[PDB]
């Protein structure tokens, strides 16, 4: 394995010391392989469903749960006979949930795809290679070719290895990079090496990368490297090295389980250092058991009350809500968790082309030399309108429409466009519009053609279908187009030779037709075309044609422009070497500048104020383009990253003037600029790592497969809609569109969730705080069980879960995108809020407590054990002369539980209009604000009378209707609550910095 394409082909057939003709010998293919290993991407990490279903029963909460499943089932398994047969349900249902929890993150894994594993969609599963033993070619396991052996590759092949060309058996070989450089025409490849040692693949010309395809062509050549040595192999590893945070939400989860059983811990010690005196009893098993099972089933009932069982339930229903509320609005989200994290992002990295712009280019203006005598000069510039693709406008000079045909100098210019150019247009009937058939830029210059036929070559009578080429094509025929010199970015610029064809023609015959960078290609221009004539290219001459140059690219217009020459005595035919793309720069010297072509990628609509919404939001946005920094920062003034007269020394760098910067300045450099252009593939990733060590949540825009790394690393990757599933599969979210606005649309969502998301959160840990509370008392005091297991899950999953998951409907503050990103480290609950639920809590915990026991004292149905020990109820039959004239059984009934759950129930349901607003006092932000919250409210409630009357259901959660009086009681006490927080509210809004 090598640095190939540095290297000759001998030095290479040299290394590997393997013969051209031959291939390699079957020892040398055993010894290379066990040395190289099989050319295939590591094998995927071995999970089985157990240690998946393992990992369900990691959490901390879920294990103090299973835990508790068992003291239940326990428990449960030591009922009186026929006293109880629901005895069973209690365990059975913390099971189902367990259970259901399970099923749920399994299910979940299962159906999750790699994005390491997307690149395996790119492996051929066959090679052909030429080895020792077969003089013909051998069709073998793309797996089992190393580095050294020939390989021969065609049309359709998909390429196997990384290979070193070594020579082309075709006249021509084009190949299809797109998905690992991101050009999405074939480019050409060539035999003669590459200087440069540390060159960017775009440049390697010798190269081919596995997993691309080859267009046009066959060629022969030596594997440069295999496996996770190829250029995809090194992206699977910095993908395979990278390592995701948790959404802060998640991580909270992880920090509130901790904390959680600390608690829960010291309230066992605290209960226990309550019931002390107990050690000062008479000695003897006087409900030896009938105490130790007690405490059993308060555990038990302890840890359901502390586990909010419905949270997460609600949480990703929320999130899947809200998930295909944006698919509405093309923000397509992969991960549900990221909804948020894409609510803090603080920086947003955004490709241009595609997404800031349209990427539908079209030529506006032209300029061609109009006169040199000394000194003096005058050129002649215009205007083109039409911004489609469409064969549709005109040619103005100050404005006023033009013919084309009456200036020489268009004539030329004209033809070089359809002559140089091997893009060209088509017209599809069924959508009746006119398509870019080439490149962007190249199938421009075809329709400026066609808007401009310089013969005036009548063309009105035509349908749009052959409408679409006509004007090119006629130029097309006028001149033969022997062989061009592609594109390189070492000149810059491309050409094409040039044959005459029939006759009167003949003179001045062949001709060379150049197109590139205006400072390139003019920098070897010796004369200038003023009309049909020629004169030596003069400095004053050439300072006129580099200042209108910058006007175009740096001015209001942020136009890319192209030198259009000509070399009117090339290089006879035989004296060029057409297979080095070194030589090709040599070749279009001694050229006469003929005129310049400024076109236009238009900005998308929605995209100057999705830019402005991000100032308001505080979101840094931060451009990653292909135009010199020059234009770029145009671009970027164009659509508000920068201010018109706004000054950009340290905020705009260039690839390599910040590779120029030692790692500290460089470091710095990322925590201002905006502005990044020509940017090499390593710099996105270490622009995200910058963007870290800043404690900022970027997001990064990518297409290909060589983003693929970027975007893995970025806290929130956003792939094209257009662009490769690899690179979509690395992301969490996709843009249908393509559009940067969208992303800005999808962030905004994300405040929007998380604020209502934030809510129920608050919501659903109060009521288990309180219910804790309630369990505290029933235990600090020996009273009877107030609330029992069973009904707590009821009330966290479903009496609560309505109005939580509703909460998460609540209207959008208007300013959400007028305050600066969240921070992640943001506790959920603290300071003055915590204050309020440690009251709130601290009141349902009395509300539920006393509710029962206002049923056994001061209760005309229940017996009055007033002011006298309800405590002592467990030692009751055999004291029962003493303080027990009545029967030791009341403290099994229903009645006192179903009064608590009742005011517990009723509690919950004026918390959660409490919870509309942190701050707000219900009288100004009215409960009817949000009516989904209402609506669930009355669905909660008959949901608590079903399970009062229906009769299966009151058996098994011990509980026993309460009649018209006692009801009236459960308001008297839940409501106060309304009052209890509109006081607690108005403190904060009021006095306390609010
Ligand atoms: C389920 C509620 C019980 C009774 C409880 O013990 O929870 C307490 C504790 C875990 C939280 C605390 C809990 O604190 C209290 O209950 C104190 C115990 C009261 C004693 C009652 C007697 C039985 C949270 C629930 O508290 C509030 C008032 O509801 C608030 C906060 O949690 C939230 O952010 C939810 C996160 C998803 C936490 O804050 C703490 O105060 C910081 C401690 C270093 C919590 O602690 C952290 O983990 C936080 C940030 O999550
Ligand atoms: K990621």
């Amino acid at each position: 394995m090598e640095a190939a394409h540095s290297k000759s082909t001998e030095e290479c057939l040299a290394y590997f010391g393997v013969s051209e003709t031959t291939g390699l010998t079957p020892d040398q293919v055993k010894r290379h392989l066990e040395k190289y290993g099989h050319n295939e991407l590591p094998a995927e990490e071995g999970k089985s469903l157990w240690e998946l279903v393992i990992e369900q029963f990691e959490d901390l909460l879920v294990r103090i749960l299973l835990l508790a499943a068992c003291i239940s089932f326990v428990l449960a398994w030591f009922e009186e006979g026929e006293e109880t047969i629901t005895a069973f349900v209690e365990p059975f249902v913390i099971l189902l949930i367990l259970i259901a929890n399970a099923i749920v993150g399994v299910w979940q894994e299962r159906n999750a795809e790699n994005a390491i594993e997307a690149l395996k969609e790119y492996e051929p599963e066959m090679g052909k290679v030429y080895r020792a033993d077969r003089k013909s070619v051998q069709r073998i396991k793309a797996r089992d070719i190393v580095p050294g052996d020939i390989v021969e590759v065609a049309v359709g092949d998909k390429v196997p290895a990384d290979i070193r060309i070594l020579s082309i058996k075709s006249t021509t070989l084009r190949v299809d990079q797109s998905i690992l450089t991101g050009e999405s025409v074939s480019v050409i490849k060539h035999t003669e090496p590459v200087p440069d040692p540390r060159a960017v693949n775009q440049d390697k010309k010798n190269m081919l990368f596995s997993g691309t395809n080859i267009a046009a062509g066959k060629a022969l050549g030596i594997v440069a490297t295999t496996g996770v040595s190829t250029e995809i192999g090194k992206i699977r590893d910095q993908m395979a090295a990278t390592e995701q945070d948790k959404t802060p939400l998640q991580q909270k989860l992880d920090e509130f389980g901790e904390q959680l059983s600390k608690v829960i811990s010291l309230i066992c010690v605290a209960v226990w250092l309550i019931n002390i005196g107990h050690f000062n009893d008479p000695v003897h098993g006087g409900s030896w058991i009938r105490g130790a099972i007690y405490y059993f089933k308060i555990a038990v009932a302890l840890a359901v009350a502390a586990i909010p069982e419905g949270l997460p339930a609600v949480i990703t229903t929320c999130l899947a809500l809200g998930t295909r509320r944006m698919a509405k609005k093309n923000a397509i989200v992969r991960s549900l968790p990221s909804v948020e994290t894409l609510g803090c992002t603080s920086v947003i990295c955004s490709d241009k082309t595609g997404t800031l712009t349209t990427n539908q280019m079209s030529v506006c203006k032209m300029f061609i030399i109009d006169k040199v005598d000394g000194d003096f000069c005058s050129l002649n510039e215009f205007s083109i309108t039409g911004s489609t693709y469409a064969p549709e406008g005109e040619v103005l000079k100050n404005d006023k429409p033009i013919r084309s045909g009456q200036f020489d100098g268009l004539v030329e210019l004209a033809t070089i466009c359809a002559l140089c150019n091997d893009s060209s247009l088509d017209f599809n009937e069924t959508k009746g519009v006119y398509e870019k058939v080439g490149e962007a830029t190249e199938t421009a210059l075809t329709t400026l053609v066609e808007k401009m036929n310089v013969f005036n070559t009548e063309v009105r009578n035509l349908s749009k279908v052959e409408r679409a080429n006509a004007c090119n094509s006629v130029i097309r025929q006028l001149m033969k187009k022997e062989f061009t010199l592609e594109f390189s970015r070492d000149r810059k610029s491309m050409s094409v030779y040039c044959s005459p064809a029939k006759s009167s023609r003949a003179a001045v015959g062949n001709k060379m037709f150049v197109k590139g960078a205006p400072e390139g290609v003019i920098d070897r221009c010796n004369y200038v075309r003023v009309g049909t004539t020629r004169v030596p290219m003069t400095g004053p001459v050439k300072e006129k044609i580099l200042s209108v140059i910058k006007e175009w690219g740096t001015g209001r217009d942020t136009l890319r422009c192209l030198a259009l020459a000509t070399r009117d005595t090339p290089p006879k035919r035989e004296e060029m070497v057409l297979d080095d793309s070194s030589r090709f720069m040599e070749y279009e010297t001694d050229l006469t500048f003929v005129g310049v072509v400024g076109m236009l990628d238009p900005p998308r609509k929605e995209v100057m104020g999705s830019i402005q919404l991000c100032r308001d939001a505080g979101i840094r946005v931060i451009m990653i383009t292909g135009d010199n920094k020059g234009t770029a920062i145009a671009i970027c003034r164009r659509i508000g990253i920068f201010g018109e007269n706004e000054e950009v020394a340290d905020r705009a760098y260039t690839g390599r003037e910040f590779d120029d910067l030692p790692l500290a300045e460089q470091r710095e450099a990322c925590r201002r600029a905006c502005c990044f252009a020509r940017v090499e593939p390593s710099h996105k990733s270490k622009i995200v790592e910058y963007l870290q060590s800043y404690d900022e949540i970027t997001a990064m825009t990518g297409d290909g497969v060589n983003d693929a790394p970027a975007l893995k690393k970025a806290e929130i990757g956003i792939a094209m809609g257009s662009g490769t599933a690899v690179a979509k599969t690395a992301s969490e979210m996709v843009l249908a569109d393509d559009n940067f606005s969208t992303i800005v649309a999808a962030v905004e969502e994300g405040r929007a969730i998380y604020n209502n998301m934030k809510q129920f959160i608050r919501y659903l840990i109060s009521s288990n705080v309180g219910e804790v509370v309630c369990i505290f008392l029933t235990a600090a005091l020996g009273l009877p069980e107030a609330l029992i297991p069973v009904q707590l899950l009821w009330v966290n999953l479903v009496t609560d879960g309505l109005p939580a998951t509703a909460l998460g409907f609540n209207p959008p503050d208007l300013d959400i995108m007028d305050r600066p990103p969240r921070s992640p480290k943001e506790p959920l609950i603290s300071g003055w809020l915590f204050f309020r639920y440690m009251a709130i809590g601290g009141y349902v915990g009395a509300a539920t407590v006393g509710a029962a026991a206002w049923w056994f004292m001061y209760a005309e149905d229940g017996p009055g054990v007033t002011y006298h020990q309800l405590t002592h109820f467990m030692q009751c039959t055999e004291d029962h002369p003493h303080f027990e004239g009545l029967d030791c059984e009341i403290f099994e009934a229903p009645e006192p539980m179903t009064m608590a759950l009742s005011v517990l129930v009723t509690i919950e349901m004026c918390n959660a209009l409490n919870s509309l607003s942190e701050n707000q006092s219900l009288m100004r932000m009215p409960p009817w604000v949000n009516i989904w919250l209402l609506g669930s409210i009355c669905l909660s409630m008959s949901l608590h009378f079903l399970i009062l009357y229906v009769d299966p259901l009151p058996m098994i959660f011990k509980l026993k209707a309460l009649d018209l009086t006692q009801w009236l009681m459960v308001l008297k006490i839940s409501l106060p609550v309304i009052g209890l927080d509109e006081i607690l509210k108005f403190i904060a809004r009021n006095y306390l910095e609010g």
